[PDB]
């Protein structure tokens, strides 16, 4: 059903994943990808497609995710269904989404087309609509990236993996934690904000824009969110980085998307835009 969480026996989840299968999805196995602390898992229980996250050699990512995900239900961020505690190794079951991660359909793996630009325009919205319900409801992401950003079967965007996740009722922490190719300098230097979550979404941004990484070691600039200070030193153009497994893209709507990044990305955090303003300039551009 639909209305409870469902506790899952590990030996159910052993048996629809066929033995926590390593070989990709693609070649008939069931790893979908990995998160930070564990493998992602193809299942199927109740006859309907799940994902498991097998979190194996955590108990912190575990509860986490069953606390901070208990309380956020909303419709661009991904549903938890149950868990598994019983049997050797935490598992944590969630709603299967058809289309993979932004980064993933960026990237066109494994055969998939490139995603149009009016796609591109609508999950910027979606994905934003999640970060706004989650700082709404006084939570920090800390791990906003392309890879954290899934798509359901019509492409709606999913925030995922809340495993690095905090509340509030700014803040200073000595675990530092997040992806370097997507934090905000105050983050890097242990600065717990909202307007942390604001930088990444502006890096997601720029891939949405270019359909390149956020960091790629034979690249020049190695770190993507560098492109800003090219184009503002006028070295270089949008319309050079433009991604071209496009054919419909138009330069006013991504100018206004590249403009929405580049307040995302103001080293000052002060300057930057909080997520309602975001929501607003990426309606506005449509
Ligand atoms: C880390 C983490 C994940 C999650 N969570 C929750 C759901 C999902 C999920 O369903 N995920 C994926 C589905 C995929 C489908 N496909 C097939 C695509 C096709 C046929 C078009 O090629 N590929 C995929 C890849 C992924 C990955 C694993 C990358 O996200 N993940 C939650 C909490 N933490």
């Amino acid at each position: 059903s639909d209305t409870r969480f469902h506790s899952f026996s590990f030996y159910e989840l052993k048996n629809v994943t066929n033995n926590f299968d390593e070989r990709p999805i693609s070649v008939g196995g069931n790893k979908m990808g990995e998160g930070g602390f564990g493998v992602v898992y193809k299942g199927y229980v109740n006859n309907t497609t799940v994902a498991v996250k097998k979190l194996a050699a955590l108990k912190q990512q575990f509860d986490q995710e069953i606390k901070v995900m208990a309380k956020c239900q909303h419709e661009n961020l991904v549903e938890l269904l149950g868990f598994s505690s019983d049997g050797d190794d935490l598992c944590l079951v969630y709603v299967y989404m058809p289309n993979g991660s932004l980064l993933d359909r960026l990237s066109c793996l494994d055969g998939t087309p490139p995603l149009s630009w009016h796609m591109r325009c609508k999950i910027a919205q979606g994905a934003a609509n999640g970060i706004n319900f989650l700082h709404e409801n006084h939570h920090i992401h800390r791990d906003i990236k392309s890879a954290n950003i899934l798509l359901d079967e019509a492409f709606t965007a999913k925030i995922s993996d809340f495993g690095l996740a905090r509340a509030s009722e700014t803040v200073m922490t000595s675990r530092i934690v997040g992806t370097t190719a997507y934090m905000a300098p105050e983050a890097l230097r242990g600065e717990i904000t909202p307007k942390s979550d604001i930088y990444s979404f502006g890096v997601v941004l720029l891939e949405i824009i270019t359909g390149l990484p956020a960091v790629d070691e034979h690249r020049e600039p190695q770190l993507l969110l560098d492109i800003k200070e090219e184009i503002e030193d006028e070295e270089k153009t949008i319309e050079d980085y433009i991604d071209k497994k496009m054919n419909d893209a138009d330069s006013t709507s991504v100018e206004a998307m590249y403009s929405v990044a580049s307040q995302c990305l103001h080293e000052k955090k002060n300057k930057r835009p909080d997520i309602k303003k975001v929501q607003q300039l990426l309606q506005e551009m449509t």
